[PDB]
């Protein structure tokens, strides 16, 4: 069935002087009598009013779209001074057609994003997705493109999904841990005339275990008082396996003792020696312990390839 | 009946980019099928022109009313791949609207026109009218206003019609027989941004017989041989009533005489002398005659108040 009720108002403008958008009509024959037209429905009179003979309505106030795009309203034909109903009243809709005063935005202020340290160039991000308020049914009133405005230790947003992608050749954090990147959306765009909306994007990346643990230094020295019949504990010595957590929780055992236990730890990874078997001789003064202390997994936690998981020597002296 | 199937297109402006009047449609159902729009008709595909898909359709051409205000179309509805029809095709009209690009504008270049003198106050002289091009069917794009824009020995144009009257009491001629005034006309007008359409008419007057007649001078003198067996002729005394032709014709006769004729005459008006009886006699040597020289009709012919009809005498001597 066509459709033939409907009128479509550009929005807002006119500023002042007014526009019309459609003169109704019944058919008919003259003869000595005639047609006068009365207009009711939505902001009738108000909004759009009617030139009554004629059938004229020019809008008589800005119109907008984003606040209601339609309006169903109903015109009437009867005799001017008869009233009678020269014609039973129809239904019909006046529309918009919406003009780009509506802006590109985000929908939260700044966004937080994380990925897998180094990782094949072009690995999936987030995607950003703005929104324009117009009309994403006609023109490019709406059509968004996005850009990295920047962000330069390099993202790629690609432009018709917003998908942000890395690009960058793996990426060792090590080097910097935290990417400030700023984000784009142009109203039709690719045409200038544009609209402009902008996002901060804080990406960060995770972890591998892209390093052996470290060794405060490669040669330690300690002493100590000979018997102490309770524990007790002498020295301690540190790693720092730079990747950070779960990657940096590091294993120590010693492998000239057998006096000394060794322990964790999860205190800040060290790092400590007990003395295990008491004490009693000058015989020695002197005392040697080579240390290894490496990262963990239940399966291979260094799935790339680690040199030292530093060793190193401790010197005990006695007193 | 309902009339919907008509759009207005504003004419001539859009300078070049384009500007839709109106989307079509037939209402159904989606179900994994859809309707391309195809247009046909007047300046189809290039005046107005069809985006398939939706129904828009842009003008692409300037539109000029005047040229041609309706435009009979039938656009379609067809499947894009099956084409088959999605809706038998209907008929529908494109109208303008006119703006004020066209011009007041007269008829004949100049104009001449022709009034009774004296004549009270007010009375009629002829009408003048222009012509708009554009629409006399909505706003003030052509409702006319004329003016007198100089004519100051006076005549009125009455605005709403146009008709000149005179402005003047009287109008004795005598003084200017002709009269230029200068007719103006405002496209809504009442109104400045109106249109100005300018004419000339000269205007002059009739007569009637608002002057006797006058005798070149008081006393005339002429002189003759004394028989003459022949005619004959002796002189010639005028007059001039200024009040021009059948109004001027006047009527010679002598009211010392008996042995002259006098004569007409439609030769200037004069004047002339025959002599009657032929001539015998020194007995006279001086002749004299006084003469009524007056206007004419067959009812009174100074239907308003004549003091002289300009007597006069007239000395003939002897040889
Ligand atoms: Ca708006
Ligand atoms: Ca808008
Ligand atoms: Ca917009
Ligand atoms: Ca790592
Ligand atoms: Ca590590
Ligand atoms: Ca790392
Ligand atoms: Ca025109
Ligand atoms: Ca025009
Ligand atoms: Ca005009
Ligand atoms: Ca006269
Ligand atoms: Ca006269
Ligand atoms: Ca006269």
């Amino acid at each position: 069935s066509w459709v033939w009720n409907q009128m479509f108002v550009l929005e807002e403008f006119s500023g002042p002087e007014p526009i019309l958008v459609g003169r109704l009509h019944t058919d008919l024959d003259p003869g000595s009598k005639k047609i006068k037209y009365i207009l009711s429905g939505d902001g009738a009179g108000t909004i759009f009013q009617i030139n009554d003979i004629t059938g004229d309505i020019h809008a008589i106030k800005r119109l907008d779209r984003e606040e209601k795009a339609e309006y169903t309203l109903t015109a009437q034909a009867v005799d001017f001074e008869t009233n009678k109903p020269l014609e039973p009243p129809s239904e019909f809709i006046i529309k918009v057609q919406d003009i780009n005063d509506n802006a590109p935005e985000f929908l939260n202020g700044p966004y937080h994003a994380t990925v897998p340290e180094m990782s094949i160039l072009g690995t999936s991000v987030t995607n950003v997705t703005a929104t324009d308020a117009d009309d994403p049914v006609y023109g490019n009133s709406a059509k968004l493109v996005y850009s990295i405005l920047e962000g330069q230790p390099y993202f790629s947003i690609e432009p018709e999904t917003a998908i942000i992608k890395t690009a960058l050749p793996n990426m060792d954090r090590e080097a910097k841990e935290e990417y400030l990147v700023v984000i784009q959306a142009k109203d039709m765009g690719g045409h200038s005339g544009g609209l402009s909306g902008t996002t901060t994007l804080t990406v960060t990346l995770t972890d591998v275990n892209d390093n052996p643990p470290k060794f405060a230094q490669s040669l330690y020295h300690f002493s100590v008082p000979e018997d102490v019949v309770l524990g007790t504990a002498i020295g301690r010595v540190k790693a720092n396996d730079q990747d950070i957590g779960e990657n940096a929780q590091s294993s120590y055992d010693i492998i000239g003792t057998a006096l000394f236990e060794i322990t964790s730890d999860a205190q800040a990874q060290d790092g400590v020696i007990r003395l295990r078997k008491p004490l009693d001789f000058e015989t020695k003064k002197s005392y040697t312990l080579k240390v290894e202390a490496a990262n963990i997994h239940i399966d291979p936690r260094f799935s790339s390839r680690g040199p030292f998981k530093d060793t190193a020597t401790v010197k005990i002296v006695v007193e």
